[PDB]
């Protein structure tokens, strides 16, 4: 029994945590078989092309614990820079870069000077900004999943916006949502509640013995994405009722039947009661992770 | 900016994570240097549980009846002892991988990262609280027995907690890496109950300066209290008694912020009386205290 907030095991992406510095500029780099991999604004209206052109492959000192690595050469990939270094990281796990939709769940590594931190779980919000825990010196802490001893980078952090809420890219340098790497102004934009991971943590609840909300009614698809639109919430699509199916299937409550409970709960809130512990409906759970979670899958 | 509920880095504790069978009970074992530490109970059947003679039970095994696993390599044992309700297994190798350590015995209200395996291998990482029950509200399944609780200092792995079993009302007890348990509990499946959880008022107020450094001030009023009819309040909401230690403990804090530790158990008086009115602290809709004085400082300055 319990539930908490859990993230992947962060050691096979420890082992690849380097420290990159050019000129006044110090953050973190991911070192992956002979290459370095880190936020292109640790050169820095940016002119990229023109200020990567003057530097030199001595100029970025790359540390890896106490040992320097040798830069023997350097190119731009969208808002990355990649440094080919002369050795391949010996702890280089099996990877794969991927890019992550909005509300899907990672693991983020927090570093500082190449050294992780602390690790906390975390969801792409539907505006494509992340609610993370950054200080200066963050750049380049990464974000990723673990499937079997796969490792999936899916983040690479790159700023914080006016309202404490992080921007990055995937590990190709392709931000997520409409942020540019450059001073100026940029805003998160509304915010919406991702409803399929909040229906796989009632799901949760139910297994873990909190049954309170539950209701003997159903309601169609079109009635809860008509109510879902008028508080905010995602549009909950066939593909989000199919992949509950599992879930579904163990409890005894259908999707639509768990529907009705949400719509009950965003009508007339909790009073006074909670649901695993939270007074909010929390979303940062998909279905996977709820049956995972349920399960024990190791890594 | 942004203040989460942060687990440590697990890398260190992943590569001293094994595997420990014993018959047909099979749960996790912590291997640093040449030794492997496990709860004592691996030594019992289903049938043994409820009033198990454990010197009893050890004195008629031999090394060759323990199976430990580290990967897909058998590890020889050499020796055992028992040291309270942890069995010390002796292996004929050091463990390469074994970082800076100490073993550590916390109180109520610490704060530490936990690695929950299953066979051996680490399934994930979450933050928890010793409660004032001496009960952990963990996320565990059958065969997480031996999952450790950890903090980091620099490099170092301070080991103080080690997961044994789980109470019925879904709550868990363990022990220290010296096999003294958390709280009134025992290695039996005798009936046994939590008893009445507190609310760790420290932590709370640590958790409302995070929130000030944060920028969200809505909860502070213009008054201070004394810290007796503070006290007379707070244990009518089921809150533990605040301290003159606990009040020396936040003074980094308030001296950050501007806020006074008695203003601050002012607000909290407040937020006890009135509740949120529909808003939330640090997205949070319910008052957090599962971060400590010390969580509070390195999470917002380094
Ligand atoms: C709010 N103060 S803080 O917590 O120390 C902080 C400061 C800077 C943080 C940070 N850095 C940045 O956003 C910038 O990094 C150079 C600052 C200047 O503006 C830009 C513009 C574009 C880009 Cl891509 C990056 C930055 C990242 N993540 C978290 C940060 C927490
Ligand atoms: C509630 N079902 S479950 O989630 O699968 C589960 C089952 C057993 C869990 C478990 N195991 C135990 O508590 C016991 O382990 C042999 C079961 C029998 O009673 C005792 C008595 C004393 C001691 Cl020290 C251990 C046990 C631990 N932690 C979490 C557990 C989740
Ligand atoms: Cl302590």
């Amino acid at each position: 029994s319990g539930f908490r907030k859990m993230a992947f095991p962060s050691g096979k992406v420890e082992g690849c945590m380097v420290q990159v510095t050019c000129g006044t500029t110090t953050l973190n780099g991911l070192w992956l078989d002979d290459v370095v991999y880190c936020p292109r604004h640790v050169i820095c209206n940016p002119n990229y092309e023109d200020l990567l052109i003057r530097k030199s492959n001595h100029n970025f000192l790359v540390q890896a614990g106490n040992v320097q690595l040798r830069v023997i050469g350097h190119s731009m990939q969208n808002c990355v820079l990649k440094l080919k270094v002369d050795t391949a990281n010996p702890k280089t796990p099996k990877y794969k870069f991927v890019r992550i939709q909005p509300g899907q769940t990672f693991s983020v590594l927090a570093c500082y000077n190449g050294s992780p931190s602390g690790v906390y779980q975390c969801a792409m919000r539907p505006n494509f900004t992340i609610k993370g825990s950054f200080l200066n010196g963050s750049c380049g802490s990464v974000g990723f999943n673990i499937d079997y001893d796969c490792v999936s980078f899916c983040y690479m952090h790159h700023m914080e916006l006016p309202t404490g809420v992080h921007a990055g890219t995937d590990l190709e340098g392709n931000f997520y949502g409409p942020f540019v790497d450059r001073q100026t102004a940029q805003a998160a934009g509304t915010d919406t509640t991702i409803t399929v991971n909040v229906l796989a943590w009632l799901y949760a609840a139910v297994i873990n013995g909190d049954r309170w909300f539950l209701n003997r009614f159903t309601t169609t698809l079109n009635d809860f994405n008509l109510v879902a639109m008028k508080y905010n919430y995602e549009p909950l699509t066939q593909d989000h009722v199919d992949i509950l199916g599992p879930l579904s299937a163990q409890t005894g409550i259908a999707v639509l039947d768990m529907c009705a409970s949400l719509k009950e709960l965003l009508q007339n809130g909790m009073n006074g009661r909670t649901i695993l512990g939270s007074a909010l409906l929390e979303d940062e759970f998909t279905p996977f992770d709820v049956v995972r979670q349920c399960s024990g899958v190791t890594f």
